[PDB]
């Protein structure tokens, strides 16, 4: 019964270090900073405290966007570096999703993505929305996805941008940082993979495979409303976007893309389910960013557990279901 | 043998379209040489779709088709006898009266809620609507407007956008405005129109047409605004509220667990005490005072949606008439069979029973 937890990030004390270069961003306000970010061996005792056994670490939000492309794949290199050193530190029990200097030019992305791929305990990469800086269906990021899944490396969608700060009004900031993250993170996520989607990027790179935050975002609910605004659209029948052997998005959310976890509910994870199947789906914790406010931070934490019991909600305690979301899926398609 | 309702079909009078055929600002209608149908033009999604039309009368027709359907009552019933279809809840489609000028607004919108009544008034116990209100105009002349439909035969309810009186739906301003539709016992339906903010879709949006602003942007609309209402609390400051929501509260059912724990791990809700123990959750509000509609166009949201609010909260829509190609509105039937099951009473509560409890319809 191996449990595998494949949305768990880091900042490592090399990624910190150049942080307190800049007074611009990255920064009452914003998340307090503490060792769980930070500590390899706070890590493992979150692990070991809430019964997790494997760990897919990743870089948190914002990577190296906001880098300048001369300095990007240096830090880059250094931090994933990092990364499968730390791996080193706990063998068998830690992996990690590399992050790309996407902010640099794509000649060196793409030497990145070979750099990455020969790293010990490197099984995927972890991306963002903006891609090189005009979204997922750029033409000129299509190298980019072709390298990855050539270099057998999965794919794990991130969200950060959210949407532009309008949207949530003038009395947002007297709501926290609520709406940012439980509405504006997952849509950002379904914006993303739909303009992937609608831009073909699955079609043409077959042996692309996806990893998605959040249960997908919003997309195992707004899947069947995008393939009805596809098959009745007057101006992609016309120019013929829409023939009958076209792949559909739930061929697509089956074989080409995986969900996690962390949906805090067993009405989503049944709705993820019913998109990508049981074998589809992996457990996750986004550890270290829900800590309790009232409850003791070094033992069991609340937001682990509600995602933990919404399994055993969803396809019951017991089951080869069960094992396989927890932990036998990600062992499955990450080779651990 | 049950009655069937439909809570989600919409009409512009003739006099609302001839008022769009004059505007040069969106909302507008145009005519175009290549096309027998003029072109319906609402967003600010097809801005960009309509200038390029206008310089090169070669490049692609902008908006959607505006097909007779929309402003004649005659095909509305034809549409019902076919699809069998005993009531029809009407409501005037976006944007309603929003872009209205502050002074012109109320007579405007007293006369076409008037229409709309002598419409329902043409067919006896099969037409019944949501009225519009004048929300560009100050709040008293939007509460002249609510006592006035109050009065009015056929009208069950007020439809509206998100934006509420120009500063969204948890303007503390527009609060009486809720209160009054509240003890009036009108539900308010509440409709997408307004979206995101267009760079969200990139620069290729254009070649994906209208599935982004429709699939999407809508039902995100849609969901910013409910959860704006909740924070700020209009929930339990109108405590006898009802809400039906579009298309199945455009990702609320998937996303109110999320939202939920973000709340109870908010440092700043906390530290403020905005998170008491007995504080209501969005759960308790989506069985309490939020109905969904059943346009979802799959079995995994109604699924989700019978879920979140419960069998007895669901009611069936068709989005009549919007889906040119009559088969939406047979697909949306299809997977009620596969969620609860054809024959059984959850079947006839979300086909129509529920819209006549809820709506008494009689
Ligand atoms: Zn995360
Ligand atoms: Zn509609």
């Amino acid at each position: 019964p191996v449990v595998v937890d494949i949305h768990t990030h880091m900042y490592p004390p090399s990624y910190i270090a150049m942080l307190e270069k800049r007074q611009t961003i990255p920064l009452l306000p914003g998340r307090p900073l503490s060792t769980h970010f930070a500590s390899l061996a706070q890590k493992m005792h979150f692990m070991d405290t809430n019964g997790i056994r494997v760990s897919v670490i990743s870089l948190a939000n914002p990577w190296f966007d906001f880098l300048a492309p001369d300095e990007a794949p240096g830090i880059a290199d250094a931090v994933n570096a990092e990364f499968s050193d730390m791996c080193a530190q706990h063998v068998g029990r830690l992996f990690f999703f590399a992050a790309l200097p996407l902010s640099a030019p794509v000649d060196a992305v793409k030497a990145s993505i070979e750099r990455v791929k020969n790293l010990k305990y490197c099984r995927g990469i972890i991306l963002g929305t903006s891609g090189l800086g005009k979204g997922l269906d750029d033409p000129h990021l299509l190298p980019v996805f072709e390298a990855v899944a050539d270099a057998k490396l999965l794919v794990f969608l991130h969200p950060h941008y959210g949407l532009p700060n309008e949207v949530y009004g003038p009395r947002s900031e007297e709501y926290g940082h609520v709406l940012p993250l439980a509405l504006g993170f997952p849509m950002e996520t379904t914006i993303a993979v739909a303009r992937m989607y609608m831009a073909g990027v699955f079609d043409h790179v077959r042996n692309l495979q996806m990893l998605l935050a959040h249960s997908g975002g919003t997309l195992p609910f707004l899947a069947g409303r995008i393939e009805s605004c596809i098959v009745h659209d007057g101006h992609l029948v016309k120019t013929g976007k829409v023939p009958k052997d076209r792949r559909t998005i739930w061929t697509v959310l089956k074989e080409q893309i995986y969900l996690d976890a962390v949906i805090y509910s067993e009405v989503g994870l049944q709705a993820a389910i019913a998109s990508s199947g049981a074998d589809r789906l992996m457990f996750g914790t986004n550890h270290p960013f829900f800590p309790p406010i009232e409850e003791d931070v070094q033992g069991p934490w609340d937001s682990s557990r509600l995602n933990a019991q919404a399994v055993i909600k969803a396809v019951g305690e017991g089951s080869s279901d069960a094992a396989a979301v927890m932990g036998l899926n990600a062992v499955r398609v990450l080779s651990l």
